């Protein structure tokens, strides 16, 4: 089975947010609100997580929370902030990715998971946590 094992979802941790479109301000409200069970380091190190925050195709550049160090289970009660129309949402897609910061080399990526608008439940809040896919 091992062609099968490799197919499954690999334990990259999981992000908790929450979502919910604002009607009186006409913008798009997002919370980045904890990870957990990032992946170890080697030699038993703890990376330096943060999270990317952004929507396709829009080309602005991404939000970003806080970088928090040395720990595999950050809590970042971070709150953004998107100003689009609802009618311009639906063909969007917002994606949330977690680095791992690092001050001498290209940050590698943990992981990441995409939320396309045409699926988002409207308002309700949406809150979940979901697994960080590889990239
Ligand atoms: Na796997
Ligand atoms: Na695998
Ligand atoms: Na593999
Ligand atoms: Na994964
Ligand atoms: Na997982
Ligand atoms: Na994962
Ligand atoms: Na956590």
């Amino acid at each position: 089975g091992g062609g099968i094992l490799d197919s499954m979802v690999e334990k990259l941790g999981k992000l908790q947010y929450s979502l919910d479109y604002d009607f009186q301000n006409n913008q798009l409200l997002v919370g980045i609100i904890q990870a957990a069970e990032l992946p170890a380091l080697d030699m038993g190190g703890t990376s330096d997580p943060y999270v990317k925050v952004f929507l396709l195709p829009d080309k602005k550049k991404k939000f970003e929370t806080k970088v928090h160090r040395k720990t595999l289970n950050p809590v970042f009660n971070e709150q953004f902030t998107f100003k689009v129309p609802y009618s311009e949402l639906g063909g969007k897609t917002l994606v949330m990715a977690v680095y791992d910061f690092d001050r001498f080399s290209k940050h590698d990526i943990i992981g990441e998971f995409k939320v396309p608008m045409n699926t988002v439940d409207f308002g309700h809040v949406t809150e979940e946590w979901r697994d960080l896919q590889s990239a």
